[PDB]
């Protein structure tokens, strides 16, 4: 069962919160949240272009 | 070494392309791309709110 899930994480560069939605099984969401702890950061729309 | 990486994937709901940037080590990016094959989909801004 894939389910919709709201990901919330601080931008790599500016620590603004970045919100994105994914559709994923339980284990993928658990995996993603584990990645977000240390190994992966998401980037906000402005920093994704460069200027904060 | 974390590096910036442009993720491109089709929206779960509408198959519009969704682009996001992450900062991640090699193995995390490999892991993410593996997830995107089957177990995880990202969702575009409009579908993230509901109306396509
Ligand atoms: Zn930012
Ligand atoms: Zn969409």
């Amino acid at each position: 069962m894939k389910q919709p899930y709201a990901v919330v994480a601080s931008c790599a560069y500016c620590e603004k919160l970045v919100r994105l939605t994914v559709l994923a099984d339980h284990s993928a969401i658990r995996q993603l949240e584990e990645m977000l702890l240390r190994s992966l950061n998401i980037v906000c729309p402005l920093c994704t272009l460069q200027r904060q």
